[PDB]
């Protein structure tokens, strides 16, 4: 059998491999190269420019964490926004909460979103929830057209005057989270982050995910407040039926994810 | 320029790897092969039996994790006894230490010992520290032989005989911790590791470590304690100066890494 191998310039000088059971699917879309592939250990793999979006044996960790930490913040979230995210996961973990009344996600690719309700269909499942609108749309165009405010808004998705339009179209205590780096190879784009972050938002934290593929088996997950109190505390605990499958998260993990280790620290208080 | 790449019946299906600046060294030794090459972004790293034991870039992330979880823990901790670690890793966070009276260690290969004084000359400097008493035996026959305890075994390294060994070979109060397995691949591993060590010791922890030339990014630690209060909660801060150049551990950290995913809790409170 072949492999799967991840080359690129942002993580020069290594690279990841899965071995391909078998092909699923391949195209060339308006926007980006995609690859469906049965791997023979990770199950179903989702790769978009030869860069690995998500496997069936780990994304829970990334979409559970991304989701639970704001929404257990938030107190009681009635409107969320998914910026990116084509793939559904994070829209699953959000359509467990009973609250909230409306979920809108961006995706420019629709590609993206028709080859996950194909392929994967345990990842893709919350696109059938009635609260969930759809928007084939340019994350930038969007956010600067919407007239609703949002209480949380997730950037599920590889700039300044971004987080300006985050900032605005969020509620005055809203909260966004973006993924944002593994800090064992972009801890100068992490710096860059937090600066733009912080010209707006008073309270700007940093957590780890632990999952292995992505590159390094980590990825940061970059928090911003408008209220002071931030979000390394949750303020609830999922206990409701809904929760009771979550396979990462849990209330401890939030606050753990949030202690980093100390050449980290070292380059980050100081901005 | 080539690529190393690292395959492995412990983790099929998956592969990762290194590009190479140049070649060092390569032997075969009378136990396992031996390579050392300059990679081109994770500095100097060091191969046996083609599985990555170590790189430049990150080893502290083990190292320090490794050995101040425990020495954190225990009071004034005199005899130290490291198994396997011929890199010196260990060892050069030991030497920090000016409670410490013997550290011993074991390895039974001292091509690896003689391979990282030449080659790692920033990770096998604790060689040089008086303390520091080397013994090129099989670890079995050194449990067996040895008649000092110690205050803390930590064994760096990849069987139920064996924790009886390191118990006997502890204090009334001392502490083992051992290299156990990513929590991504050997759910199992790790539930039989803490099968066996809880026949013996009262208190069996588990604790991850992120470092991202281990399989899945990560790798976990067996921690055994013969008092009741484990080793999550360190018992001191590490503020002289000969801390001061600390680039993973610190106090908030020794505890977050014991916080696990909730699939793996799961698996192994009922053990
Ligand atoms: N298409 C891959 C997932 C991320 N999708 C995003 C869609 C919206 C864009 N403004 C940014 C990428
Ligand atoms: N040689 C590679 C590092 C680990 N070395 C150990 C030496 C002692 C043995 N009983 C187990 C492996």
């Amino acid at each position: 059998k072949k492999w799967f191998s991840e080359f690129s310039i942002m993580w020069p000088g290594q690279a990841f491999s899965l071995k391909i059971k078998k092909i699923l699917y391949e195209t060339k879309s308006k926007y980006q190269n995609v690859l469906v592939f049965e791997s023979t250990t990770y199950g179903k793999v989702l790769v978009l420019d030869g860069v690995i979006q998500l496997t069936e044996k780990d994304e829970f960790a990334y979409h559970e964490m991304m989701t639970h930490v704001p929404m257990t913040v938030s107190k009681e979230p009635k409107n969320v926004l998914v910026v990116g995210g084509g793939d559904g996961g994070i829209i699953r973990e959000l359509c467990k909460y009973k609250s909230v009344e409306n979920i809108d996600i961006c995706e420019i690719d629709e590609t993206v979103i028709e080859v996950s309700k194909i392929y994967f269909k345990n990842i893709s499942c919350g696109y059938e929830d009635k609260r969930v609108n759809v928007f084939i749309e340019d994350a930038s165009k969007f956010l600067e057209n919407v007239t609703n405010t949002y209480d949380v808004i997730i950037v599920d998705s590889s700039n300044q005057n971004f987080y300006e339009k985050i900032y605005n179209a969020l509620k005055p205590n809203g909260y966004c989270v973006a993924q944002c780096e593994s800090l064992w190879i972009h801890v100068g784009t992490i710096k860059n982050m937090i600066g733009y972050a912080k010209k707006l938002f008073k309270k700007v934290e940093y957590a780890n995910i632990s999952i292995p593929t992505y590159p390094c088996g980590c990825i940061g997950i970059l928090c911003c407040s408008k209220t002071d109190t931030g979000l390394t505390k949750p303020n609830k605990k999922l206990e409701s039926k809904e929760f009771a499958d979550l396979k990462y998260y849990n209330y401890e993990n939030h606050s753990a994810a949030f202690k980093l280790p100390a050449f980290l620290l070292k380059e980050i208080e100081n901005i």
